């Protein structure tokens, strides 16, 4: 059952959190080096960031020094954020439910 | 900065897995209830899934048994592949780390 679910759910994540990675930095970067983060701005535009390697892959060819930042920053936020994960999704889930079904319930009467 | 980032990333994920319940049911029901089926397919092309919680309350107007399958499917796959996942994307991105930094490394020699 699961394991074709998990990992397609993986690759989800893994270019989820390397979109949140250039977010992060985009942020330090508008604030550090305005130029950069103009430019990783419209680097994003010509470049779907949800395919995370052909992403990356570009960028290697055009600014070698920003992509390692990507590529260091995303392993950390991984590291940082996957502990808390199983437990944060599982009861946001169950509550949701119980919510949802409960919602249906009075939304009846 | 982990605990806002893991909130974003618990929220797609509650809403990934309610997109994976619903291929999983729709698969399902491709056998045993074909027009059901055909039913969930239609209208998850006239409600965005992307949006989880107004997606189920869309649908507890149309037909109540499929949203209260919705919910309890996607808290088993959720306990099924959950767990699995921090050491999983880990594994990959250390993986795809190495492979952008080494095909960095060949580009300059």
């Amino acid at each position: 059952e699961f394991k074709k679910v998990a990992k397609e759910t993986a690759i989800t994540l893994q270019s989820y959190l390397t979109y949140q990675a250039v977010r992060l930095i985009s942020q330090q970067l508008s604030e550090t080096n305005p130029g950069q983060a103009i430019w990783l701005g419209e680097f994003s535009k010509r470049h779907p960031i949800q395919e995370s390697d052909l992403y990356l892959e570009a960028m290697m060819l055009e600014n070698k020094e920003l992509v390692l930042r990507i590529l260091t920053v995303r392993e950390n936020l991984a590291e940082g954020v996957l502990e808390f994960l199983p437990e944060m999704v599982l009861s946001q889930i169950k509550q949701s439910n119980g919510n949802h079904r409960r919602s249906l319930l009075e939304r009846l009467t």
